[PDB]
């Protein structure tokens, strides 16, 4: 699609079998969801947001489809006030922007 | 201009007849700069982003080139890490994503 920008750029994910919202988010260097089950391991992980640090949890090589396109990746586990889906998955659905 | 997402999509703004960097996003509501002067009224407000909240000083009314592109809008002033351009003025440029 070709998305503009009057409202946030929403889309579906579909991630552990559950459908979830999120914003696609070219000002996010990773991929960042509110909390829940993701199966494997998790590494630590600082992010710099807007208002300062916080921890999450890094699990890599997760199967996460966005908008109905799939995406393998690194996706962020914390206290986000809104799931965004950044860079390292937008790339993975060949997102660009334009103007 | 076709942007690709390996790397932040950074462009030069020109803002109160200063020059800057500062990253083209999509899951920014508003604009928000470092700490500078602007003329004209202001008020405050609170946004908060990963990691919580920042006071900012919120300008109406303020002239941008964005890539050499000229946009007006609302830019709010304050301690963000990074200069941002948010969707309220994306859309004045013409700003799309697309898959
Ligand atoms: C009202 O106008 C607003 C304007 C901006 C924001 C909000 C409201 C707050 O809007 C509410 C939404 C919050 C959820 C997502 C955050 C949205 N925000 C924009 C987002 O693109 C920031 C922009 C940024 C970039 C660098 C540093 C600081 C901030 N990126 C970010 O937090 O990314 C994190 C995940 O990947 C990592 O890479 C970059 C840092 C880290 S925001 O800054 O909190
Ligand atoms: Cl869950
Ligand atoms: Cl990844
Ligand atoms: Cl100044
Ligand atoms: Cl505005
Ligand atoms: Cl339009
Ligand atoms: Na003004």
């Amino acid at each position: 699609p070709q998305i503009t920008l009057w409202k946030r750029p929403l889309v579906t994910i579909k991630i552990g079998g559950q459908l979830k919202e999120a914003l696609l988010d070219t000002g996010a260097d990773d991929t960042v969801i509110e909390e829940m089950s993701l199966p494997g391991r998790w590494k630590p992980k600082m992010i710099g947001g807007i208002g300062g640090f916080i921890k999450v949890r890094q699990y890599d090589q997760i199967i996460i489809e966005i908008a109905g396109h799939k995406a393998i990746g690194t996706v962020l586990v914390g206290p986000t006030p809104v799931n965004i889906i950044g860079r390292n998955l937008l790339t993975q659905i060949g997102a660009t922007l334009n103007f």
